[PDB]
């Protein structure tokens, strides 16, 4: 995976009111789920705790970085 | 500041070698030093301790997530 494909996997999930509150283009963002540096800044301000693994492929929850999988399943643990 | 903004100063750091060493086109490289996801690629290829501060501003050295300044700082210590 590359940080474009886990930002798209993110992208696909936000829908109009997330980007715009975080000053991100909806109309690009709907033809992108190529990604741009844009959208990687709106990602880590909708999603503070996604930006190593966008980054990366890697989570350190010990440190509040984690991922969407991570997360749900954290849910019911 | 910006992923871009922590990409570029990164960018203007490294030369052809490294770049070419993990995938970059350097003719790319070059002018950007606007930023491209390709490029945080790459540039997360070279550092993989930066992956955190270039998506988001924040380090975590507890997990091996640091910075250029960190590390510059951190040598002498």
């Amino acid at each position: 995976s590359t940080p474009a494909d886990r930002a798209r996997l993110l992208i696909k999930k936000i829908g109009p009111k997330k980007v715009s509150l975080h000053g991100g283009d909806y109309e690009r963002w709907k033809s992108v789920s190529r990604v741009s540096t844009e959208e990687i800044d709106v990602l880590v301000k909708i999603f503070p705790n996604y930006a190593l693994w966008i980054a990366s492929g890697s989570i350190a929850p010990e440190v509040g970085q984690t991922s969407p999988d991570y997360d749900e399943a954290n849910l019911n643990l």
